[PDB]
């Protein structure tokens, strides 16, 4: 069973508070699951499933990826689910949808991640009552996207345990960041995210606004500006805003079906599915499942490293990202070519359906023949996925 | 490939605010895992993965999933998420499961799923700030688990949409109301739940409780203490509190493994999960769910309902139950033997694993090969698992 | 000009989220108001005035002494106002409105005070919007009843400054403590309560409740109960839950008139305010208030310490009362004869008027001539009134 | 007896969450305290007690106006307390500290009001719990400072109901609006305010801001801005954002004491007290409130209507001041002559101070003899003051 990726298409991925700072998850789930069928000239009622990542939905209502599928106009009788495997949620999704067409009980599927982390409420377990005292209103997104539940402490806490371990430096991560602003700044102005990219329009009461651009990119990074930054989570530490990823809003998916299915509708697919991998890692060091992920993806594969062309892998943030790129030993070169979430951003459930899409149209752009993706996971798991261009 | 369900536990189910009003989901999640571990004879060290489904995890924290398996003593080496199907969620975990080993992508999982409706907090966007006039506080249990995302009302109104429909009068769905608490009060003295409840013990500052009984049932509902109340949902009516199901608290799952790796270590699996279905419906009459999908079910495991031995179809609302039967046409006798949610009492990401246990074990019970668990999802879908005995 | 009393009531005074847990201030307010009015012959008509002390309106609406004599039925013609001077207010606003009459703004005037702590809110300043991360709601009781606003600490903590200042031992306090119980109890038996206790009716859809009782004092207190319990405010300190008054919900007036107005009335009146005076003293030994103020209602009326027959002084905390009756050396024994706060409880805008209640129905029932009624108040200040029989 | 205002003094008026946004009314206060001590040479030391009107403290601590005091300096052997009665706090608050002379309780009162709606809360009571369903986050400045309590609708339809009853037009009120801008914007200019105002600094991180200018003034207030406008309260109404007055920040005050001891310090006071009054009307037409208040005052005094040679009536509302001008028929030439509360602003508890600060600075710069100040209020009341020159 050979499950290729038909069509992908991701929406921009905005900044927090910024395009999309009003715009409900599944809306931009919506349009890029009516983007890839569009692209594959699939209509939307031959359309079996909907599994969409999604780490932030309270207060959107009952299944938000149902939400997304029926405003759409996937029908009555296709399903739709969502899960969670916090940032490797997105790309996890789209293993599953092909796990779905392997095993015979799907034909078609669409899968990706959705994330608004600007509209997560704050929240508050009431129902008992607050009978005397202060209590705290709790954000969601900190609380369920980006604490460690066993430790307390943020993810920027732990890809700092990874820059003492790994000794990386506060220069060093200063030449991943602007380096990560420098190749997706060059990417943007020369339109290598065109193609991917699928336009949203944000419904507004006076004006509609057509968003077709990456917005958290920050245009022509020096070093002395990342150098003069103040960390943001240890106070004589060396992570800080500009060397760690954003907080950001996105929505990113792919169109499943067996290979033999693409063929007979005349589909020239973007990829095949050879392999993926998920592994656990020590929570503390959460940003190296990369590492034992990208690995056993690549032995089920059959491939070895050295063999690669192109690669993903989420920089969540410039310790773990540094930290992967050493141990793996792979040319870095090949790896973010048109840079990775520093600078393009970070929305958690849909993150790793973005890095399937950027690597899968600068497969087809450069003439890749085997593409990685992979992202480091919160509570200490790593998730990749080999690809193969035809 | 041909899993089996090797072992299976979960715990009582809880009244709203009631047993475990202040137990997180993940809390009762680890204990029904430890109990599938300790109940097959496999450690957690050899765990792969762990799917638990949940609804409403909002302030629990990063991946719940996760945070259950490393309670529950599974290594940081395996993986964990969750997902949402709604009331589905729970079965479809297993399901879900079932392909990580049929695809040869894990030897081992836990699955089911956990809910804690006493813990939902309430939640309200809180970014642009409030210059001026009152905001809401949404309750994420009754937002994100009983509201249609299209049509705005409870689940309950589905309830009437389907009643009114079958022609199912108010007298008929109270005496199917009567019954299924009758069978329950009935199971429950006669220890036909001992078997797969397993204890949690609820710590606390003054005093450690053991609850081993489910507590939503009530003892001797007559067909009066039915037909006394008021709609709830509808003022000129048919579904009250009585005929629907409650808001409770709980966990479910089953050790899956292939049935040749149960035989090696002289595992005596509950069931090997020999077909599985997942149909979509109208958002309107969302408890029809079950029909398309037990039929598809039914289809793919090549079995005509007539060679079914054993039914648990989950019961959201007396309403819903009365007709899904209608349709189905299998014998009333076998369906929901030991009572259903009416009475036991509806956990929501739990519900699917929760009835998927009481068919395993009363299965084993009485000797019965052929066994079909199904469920009705808000926003139009049913999801659906044949069991047959080994 | 020369002031009266003409008639006095208060409600039974409730347990933090007892009997009127949900019960606004200005219900228990607009009974009072009926009572007063009953009690004097007096129709709600003839009233010129209402003034009501509260320190926790968050939350009621506009102006709830406005709302309590316009429940009451007076006039829309009359006037209404609050006020807050703490524990203080309802005592103050007697003054007051002795002050409306002597200057011949007013014919008759309603005082006294009226608290829902209970139905205190939690609140947070949110225009700004807060952009990321948790923030407090504030106990609104806490914050700007119990609070100090310019040392940080709890009022308990201004009990434990006076505790070590007047050298008062954990076993001193808790005798006092004790024998307020004691006292407490044997008059609610013996029926002295019944005359100053008009009966609040707290309407419940599923039946009305009758409260005329005061909940809070404990039947059969004892030594052993007060010393096992842990200091509530320093960890070596000596004030406890036991020694410190409560958390409590009531309402307390007096219907005032000049003394002439009494006579051509007919009305034997419950008193006449010979003087009164308010005094401040360092925030830190706030428990300290009563005894400047005592002193200088006295030196206005021209009476001696030893003049006085009767005196509520009330129990804010047992260390303070202790010093207050220390330093004014006061006979013990004519001294909240009938018990005071530490059993009754302590509705802090109303417990003024409470007291005054108190030593007007025993002055009358024991023939006394000469009455003190004094507070200490949060901030540093205390109140004193001075009441002659007529 | 005769009580004189020897000094008084206001913040500038700042607009909704505009320079004042973070300022604590008890902050205002103590500048204005401090102010009215330098503008008549007395110690702070002198003071025997503070009393400010305040209708917005929630979430601000123990009794704001000891915390203004404090702040300025005043002794804590003199005593502080806020009052609440709507709009007319702040000029009843004068009355009050009048009458405590006048009773020989005191010889030197500090008296006005403060308000920060700005900094006013959302609450919500929690204490019993949310068992389930969505509740309300309150806004205290709505619900407490605008909405009426027995009809449950906002000051802004109180005004609508007084435009029907004594039929002005739309044109008319924008009229009335635009004369009060365009009068506030002359007398600014002139330099008119400067002597009520004290200067406040607003302490900052990165500098602090010197406010001594009403901000909320529109400079250019054209008929056409008011008349382009929509119906704030009723959709085929005629109040107005534009006509009514606006959400404001501020604090004001007068020093008193007796004529006879102004004579002995040599101080020149702004002005005697010759009467006030207090008067009910219909809370469904509380814009009214004025009329009886001030006829009620001027009887008091022994004046005509046509003895005025200054007036300050509250423009809350365009509708309610021209019904207010009609009624009571004194010459609209004599009446905010430097415009009012449209313009200038509405700090709801501050207002009725900052009016007479107007009034008395007027007065003294024109000769004016004889004035008078009146103000609506919410839940249908009036406050009313004479002042004569000396
Ligand atoms: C503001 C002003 O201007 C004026 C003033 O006068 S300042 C005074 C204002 N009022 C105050 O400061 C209130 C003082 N009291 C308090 O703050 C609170 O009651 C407190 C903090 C001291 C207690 O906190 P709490 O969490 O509500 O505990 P609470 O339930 O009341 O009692 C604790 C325990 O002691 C027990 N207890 C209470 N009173 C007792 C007594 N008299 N004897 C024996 N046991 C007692 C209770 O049963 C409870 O036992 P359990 O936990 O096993 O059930
Ligand atoms: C409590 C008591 O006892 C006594 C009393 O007297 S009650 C009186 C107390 N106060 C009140 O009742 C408050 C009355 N006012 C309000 O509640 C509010 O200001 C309001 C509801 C009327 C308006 O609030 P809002 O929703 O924020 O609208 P707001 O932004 O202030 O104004 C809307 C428009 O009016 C316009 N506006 C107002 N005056 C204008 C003028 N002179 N020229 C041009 N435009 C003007 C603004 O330009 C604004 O346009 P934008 O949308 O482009 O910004």
């Amino acid at each position: 069973p050979s499950i290729v990726i038909a069509s992908a298409a991701r929406t921009a991925v905005g900044s927090f508070n910024g395009a999309f700072a009003n715009t409900p998850a599944h809306e931009l789930g919506a349009t890029v699951i009516s983007a890839v069928l569009e692209r594959a000239g699939v209509a939307a009622g031959e359309v079996n499933e909907v599994i969409l990542g999604q780490v932030l939905p309270a207060g959107e209502g009952q299944n938000p990826a149902r939400q997304a599928a029926m405003k759409a106009g996937v029908p009555q009788e296709a399903t739709a689910w969502g899960m969670n495997q916090l940032a490797g949620s997105g790309l996890r999704a789209v293993a599953l949808g092909m796990q779905q067409i392997a095993t015979g009980d799907a034909s078609i599927i669409v899968a990706g991640g959705m994330e608004s982390m600007s509209m997560a409420p704050h929240c508050a377990h009431l129902r008992g009552g607050v009978k005397m005292g202060d209590f705290k209103m709790i954000d969601t997104m900190i609380k369920d996207g980006l604490t460690d539940a066993f430790y307390g402490y943020h993810m920027g806490t732990t890809a700092e345990n990874v820059a003492k371990q790994w000794q990386l430096s506060r220069d060093e991560q200063d030449a991943f960041a602007v380096a990560s602003q420098n190749k997706a700044e060059a990417a943007q102005k020369d339109g290598r995210f065109k193609d991917e990219i699928v336009p949203f329009i944000v419904k507004g009461r006076k004006g509609d606004i057509t968003v077709d651009a990456d917005e958290y990119i920050r245009h022509g990074a020096t070093l002395d500006s990342m150098a003069k930054l103040r960390p943001a989570f240890d106070k004589e530490g060396t992570v800080t805003a500009g060397n760690a990823s954003g907080l950001n809003d996105g929505a990113a998916a792919a169109l499943l079906m067996s290979e033999a299915e693409a063929s007979r509708r005349g589909i020239q697919p973007l990829g095949r599915i050879v392999s993926w991998a998920t592994v656990g890692v020590d929570p503390k060091v959460m940003g190296t499942g990369p590492i034992p992920a990208s690995r056993k993806a690549l032995e089920r594969a059959g491939w070895k490293i050295g063999d690669l062309d192109l690669v993903e892998a989420n920089e969540a943030f410039a310790a773990q990202a540094c930290a992967v790129n050493k141990d793996l030993g792979w040319d870095p070169s090949i790896v973010n070519v048109n840079g990775g979430a520093i600078a393009i951003g970070h929305p958690i459930g849909a993150s790793g359906a973005r890095i399937l899409n950027t690597l899968l149209f600068e497969m087809k752009r450069r003439g890749a023949r085997k593409g990685l993706a992979t992202l480091c996971i919160g509570g200490g798991m790593g998730v990749a996925m080999c690809i193969e261009s035809l």
